[PDB]
């Protein structure tokens, strides 16, 4: 789909996956900041395959004209079983909303893959794409494209400079030890 995030930070590929993939104030503060509020979460369950699952609900604040104030949200988070700790993390995220129109027939699928570079150093890569369920006919789909990617396009932007300023004050704190 489009690719809105590839870079190197001066983070851990361990730190990495605790910033995004856990209940870290880090989340709270940019959850907050891109107006996602009632985040509920699960621990990482393993599972049968061997892959690991987190699932999240929350409740995302919304500015567009056509939906409502708000909408519930689902997101269910796989990390693949091809995962080692502190050198390889891919996570498949898929969101799922609930209140904005058109709801049953999309949801966006966001891969993270994060690579230790270094020895404290990582590289962080996330993807998106939207998939479709129902065959919207005609209209219905140009009207979700032209409401979601200019979104997805900020809240990632959003993400990497945030991360970027956590970079910069952990790998401080880190070489000034
Ligand atoms: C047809 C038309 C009326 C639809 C308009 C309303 C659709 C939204 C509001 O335009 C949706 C579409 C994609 C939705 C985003 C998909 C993925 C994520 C990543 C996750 O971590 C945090 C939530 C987030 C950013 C979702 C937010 C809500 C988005 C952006």
């Amino acid at each position: 789909g489009r690719l809105y995030i590839n870079r190197v930070f001066h983070i851990s590929a361990e730190r990495m996956f605790e910033l995004l993939f856990t209940s870290s104030h880090f989340m709270q503060r940019f959850a907050n900041s891109r107006n996602i509020i009632d985040v509920v979460s699960t621990p990482w369950t393993v599972e049968s395959g061997g892959n690991q699952l987190r699932t999240m609900t929350y409740t995302i604040v919304l500015s567009n004209p056509l939906t409502g104030k708000y909408t519930a949200a689902t997101e269910k988070q796989t990390l693949y079983k091809e995962s080692r700790e502190a050198q390889f993390y891919l996570v498949d995220s898929e969101v799922l909303t609930h209140d904005v129109p058109y709801h049953d027939y999309f949801y966006t699928l966001n891969r993270y893959c994060i690579v230790r570079s270094a020895k404290q150093r990582c590289r962080l890569r996330v993807s998106t794409d939207l998939k479709y369920r129902k065959q919207p006919w005609g209209l219905i789909k140009s009207l979700i494209e032209k409401n979601s990617w200019s979104s997805l396009e900020s809240y990632f932007k959003k993400l990497e400079s945030d991360l970027l300023m956590e970079e910069s004050v952990l790998s401080q704190s880190i070489e000034d030890a």
